[PDB]
């Protein structure tokens, strides 16, 4: 019953800032602009302790699945190979992806009837909101 609150299919109705996110990360231009464009539809489902969290958009469909806690590698939509753990911390899933040295940071929160993503890069935030579809 760990995720209960974000299993459900999900979609993006606001974001804020991304671009310069994708800037922070090294997301070359062609890239961040159709990423950008992206609405996607974010799918997250459980099966014992695996979490599964699928990103179907016209940009890039990506899935992962994981135990929380147990570091797993990552194909990034913007095609980063990176190494990823995901926790748990106070109802909030924690994603922290490492590659060359740097560190990234993807946070999904529910609040109220949305599950709010915060993508932090060095000094830069973006805030994607996404609806039950
Ligand atoms: C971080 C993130 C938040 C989200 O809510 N949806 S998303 O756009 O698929 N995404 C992954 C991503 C897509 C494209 C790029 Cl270019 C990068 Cl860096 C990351």
């Amino acid at each position: 019953h760990m995720c209960d609150a974000f299993v459900g299919t999900w979609k993006l109705v606001s974001s804020e800032n991304f671009d310069d996110y994708m800037k922070e990360v090294g997301v070359g231009f062609a890239t961040r602009k159709v990423a950008g464009m992206a609405k996607p539809n974010m799918i997250i489902s459980v099966n014992g302790d695996v979490i599964t969290i699928k990103s179907e958009s016209t940009f890039k469909n990506t899935e992962i699945s994981f135990i929380l806690g147990q570091e797993f590698d990552e194909v990034t939509a913007d095609d980063r190979k990176v190494k990823s753990t995901i926790t748990l911390d106070g109802g909030v899933l924690v994603h922290v992806q490492k590659w060359d040295g740097k560190s990234t940071t993807i946070k999904r929160k529910r609040e109220d009837d949305k599950l709010v993503v915060e993508c932090v890069m060095k000094g830069v935030t973006s805030t994607r909101v996404y609806e039950r579809a």
